[PDB]
């Protein structure tokens, strides 16, 4: 019923997109990270 | 130089474990999505 989503790599967090109670569709930006 | 999540699915942010500025290692979590 859920789904955990990890960071594929070291990194920054630069953006994040969303906050607990919003929607998402497949493909939705959740958040970028730099390298 | 950077990498942009997104959701696999529709759904539902449940919680969110990080913000701008912070870092990730591979495999951090970084949010939950309930279907």
């Amino acid at each position: 019923t859920s789904s955990v989503l990890r960071s594929p790599m070291p990194g920054v967090v630069v953006a994040v997109s969303v906050k607990p109670g919003d929607a998402v569709a497949e493909g939705q930006e959740i958040c970028v990270i730099e390298a």
